[PDB]
RNA sequence: AGGACCGAACCGACUAAUGUUGAAAAAUUAGCGGAUGACUUGUGGCUGGGGGUGAAAGGCCAAUCAAACCGGGAGAUAGCU
RNA sequence: GCUCGCCGGAAGACCAAGGGUUCCUGUCCAACGUUAAUCGGGGCAGGGUGAGUCGACCCCUAAGGCGAGGCCGAAAGGCGUAGUCGAUGGGAAACAGGUUAAUAUUCCUGUACUUGGUGUUACUGCGAAGGGGGGACGGAGAAGGCUAUGUUGGCCGGGCGACGGUUGUCCCGGUUUAAGCGUGUAGGCUGGUUUUCCAGGCAAAUCCGGAAAAUCAAGGCUGAGGCGUGAUGACGAGGCACUACGGUGCUGAAGCAACAAAUGCCCUGCUUCCAGGAAAAGCCUCUAAGCAUCAGGUAACAUCAAAUCGUACCCCAAACCGACACAGGUGGUCAGGUAGAGAAUACCAAGGCGCUUGAGAGAACUCGGGUGAAGGAACUAGGCAAAAUGGUGCCGUAACUUCGGGAGAAGGCACGCUGAUAUGUAGGUGAGGUCCCUCGCGGAUGGAGCUGAAAUCAGUCGAAGAUACCAGCUGGCUGCAACUGUUUAUUAAAAACACAGCACUGUGCAAACACGAAAGUGGACGUAUACGGUGUGACGCCUGCCCGGUGCCGGAAGGUUAAUU
RNA sequence: AAUUCCUUGUCGGGUAAGUUCCGACCUGCACGAAUGGCGUAAUGAUGGCCAGGCUGUCUCCACCCGAGACUCAGUGAAAUU
RNA sequence: CUUUAAUGUUUGAUGUUCUAACGUUGACCCGUAAUCCGGGUUGCGGACAGUGUCUGGUGGGUAGUUUGACUGGGGCGGUCU
């Protein structure tokens, strides 16, 4: 649920939290944990490639199963867990054979609900089936772009795509971006929407809340001297076209220079 | 509970006086600010010069920065002293 | 040597880093020491650093580095796999006492302990570069139970006072004792046991995980401290003999209890929160390939081994970094007494210093301070500076407000000492004894003794009772920015920079973008409720007109238009 | 007005006297709505202004305690020329 | 030799389809106790993509340079035969 704190201090007036008691108040499954060392926006050379990344709270990586290739085996949801590596929560599931795994938490899933993957699975939220069997006009998430590699689309808090058409070995989809894409009609997708919808209603409330996530402060560029096109000037001049560093527009200019796929796109967006 | 309050350590450096061939190539004294946090700190590590890093001042990069230092081209050129 | 003064959360003590003989002894005073110098971190010579348990080395690994082949690249070379290095992390074991001019948890004494090798005996399913477990981990907060430690009493020993009094409810001192072993408590977690079954744990598995039944609820694990042992010992205030007053042998009394009590231990705990909290090995198990009157495994005993390097000394400083014996800078550990909320502050203990030029005089003027008649900001760019306020408790507290605040608003009263209430109360602590008992480090009862506020009443001294150090000036109008924060190390801390929040825009993932001749890496082990860029900058009421120009996003009828032909 | 040249704009408030400050007027030299506009509690070593209190800031300095200055002994610089 | 059709070949454009180059930062296998790499199998793409040479456009993102003289100081202005 959404809760607004009280203004007992400057830094707590506009802060808003997303309270969810269903989350497990304990440690996660260690066998499914992995080190995740922070980078700082730097690469193998040691140079900052992506700015505004630094510090933050330590984090462990939860091995999530985006493929769902354990077909023909029911699995029950044990508990919902908080995942820092992503916006959405995860669910610890237990298969009949004794195997445990992490998955994305659908909209209205709970602990004790049963799910299954494959072609003969039931059409219910949480189940995973190839889109060749998913009815048209339905809603799915964690979509695969190439069969066998794992879900890549609709993985965020409250995201979902909609199957709108199916002609042959391909199926057309409208993504949360509004793009009308089509993929092969053999990619696995999971029914339902990822449930953390109220995640967007959050309000950090203070600067330190952005630093906990690893986001470093962002300096504009208008007051930036030899270091940026907008540069400087006596006062607040800014008498040039908006432009990135390295000299690119950033206020309308499109930068998609792929030309390789150019077949799966139909209604790019807007 | 709190980028909450007062206030030592700790990190800072707003004012004043001294000092200005100083005790000190930026400090001392009396006060001052923050002090559970975007805190502070130890050890080690990465980022290299038209490049790095930069809560951005053209700031910092070994008392040196509107392009570091050493060496070399090099006895640069100097219609000027 | 007798006094004086200073530090005493250090100006004391123990270390790392760093330095590298500055340590000790003797000797010398040319130079060095901001003076002299018999002295010295100076010169010369000699002497000094003793480890199975401390540390390094070693085993393991993080960031990261190198990187067989390999991918890439004009050469140089770059990235990176397998792997190998890499602590600031993890991983076996020693305490006390004594001793040297200089070393010791290293030597001596006493008591112990760990990991291994070999051998003997006995019982035996052993085996990994694999699987599983464990190792293994955050912040804040809350108490409770303990100890270090301290205070008092008691006991022991000594003492009866340079000046009035001081054989007593007087004074001084001491009252210490370890790891280990044995008990396994306060308290913490956990439901256990047996059999069957299984798409899982890369193959297997008795192990892990999972499923299904039965049978019991007490089973285990962890765990400070305490007690006992260690210890008929040691140390011991002090004496007896030598005593070159430099010390050595021997002897050596009491060696108890209560109260208070940590930031330390129980605690890697418990509760709670979101920002969701390393890895690997050692260790405990599981089997596979394979080996079985073998080999190996387990227990006991005996025996052997545990090498190598470091250890001196300074280490908030005269020995490190600062050109100096430089008001500087430098990380960790120990943390006494009185008052106190306190590691503040004042005065002291232990302990260590008086800061390497002195003497004398007592002008101007400067520096650092104290006081001040009457006035009280008239000073001045400006109340700069200085003065002033300053505490606990009670009462009381405005506009405005985002209802949290404003607010310690402002403002007013009371504070000492003695006695009594109460020969020291409320409270805390908790003995003996008694009762019970699964007979224990138990529970109940018991209230001794110890400790001990705050308040009231009366009385009393002083000019002054928050008497010292310590310790908010306050209020009113208003500009800028919301706020906490950040910045020109070394003249600018701000109205600038960040900021949460808003918006535009790009990006469908081999994403955009960025670093890179490239490979590739980051973005991200993320996937549009995401990422990047730009501008604005909490919140509230809002954000109007203009697309001619520039730019961006689209489109087409035609025109013009490169190489090429 | 952090924007106003003319300018110490004009009126009023506060003061014995106010180029500053506060509040209104609009004639906006040359505000203006995310290079955001108008307000805004709270905060500020922020800017400006007025009070109470307090004082050697001053009227107007005087005295005193200490370190230098001065003298004696010892050691023994510098800029400049 | 003036003329035009169904053909054959010729080459030109467009479109569809295919697979064999090429791609695969898809899946499985081996080297191999290796998310690299390579090989093999398969699938999806597929003569597109991407690369090389040439070429037009864009291009302060980054460089190399220029930006006159006289002048009752210089600049503005004016002037230069």
């Amino acid at each position: 649920a959404v809760v607004k704190c009280k203004p007992t201090s400057p830094g707590r007036r506009h802060v808003v939290k997303v309270v969810n008691p269903e989350l497990h108040k304990g440690k996660p499954f260690a066998p499914l944990l992995e080190k995740n060392s922070k980078s700082g926006g730097r690469n193998n050379n040691g140079r900052i490639t992506t700015r505004h990344i630094g510090g933050g709270h330590k984090q462990a990586y939860r091995i999530v199963d985006f493929k769902r290739n354990k077909d023909g085996i029911p699995a029950v949801v044990e508990r919902l867990e908080y995942d820092p590596n992503r916006s959405a929560n995860i669910a610890l599931v237990l298969y009949k054979d004794g195997e445990r795994r992490y998955i994305l938490a659908p909209k209205g899933l709970k602990a004790g609900d049963q799910i299954q993957s494959g072609v003969d699975a039931a059409i219910k939220p949480g189940n995973t089936l190839p889109m060749r069997n998913i009815p048209v006009g339905s809603t799915v998430h964690n979509v695969e772009m190439k069969p066998g590699k794992g879900g890549q689309l609709a993985r965020s808090a409250g995201t979902y795509v909609q199957i709108v058409a199916r002609d042959g070995a391909y199926v057309t989809l409208r993504l949360r971006s509004g793009e009308m894409r089509k993929v092969e009609a053999d990619c696995r997708a999971t029914l339902g929407e990822v449930g953390n919808a109220e995640h967007m209603l959050r309000v950090l409330g203070k600067a330190g809340a952005a630093r906990w996530r690893g986001v470093r402060p962002t300096v504009r560029g208008t007051a930036m001297n030899v270091d940026h096109p907008h540069g400087g000037g006596e006062g607040r001049n800014f008498g040039k076209h908006p432009v990135t560093p390295w000299g690119v527009q950033t206020k309308g200019k499109k930068t998609r220079s792929n030309k390789r796929t150019d077949k799966f796109i139909v209604r790019r967006r807007s």
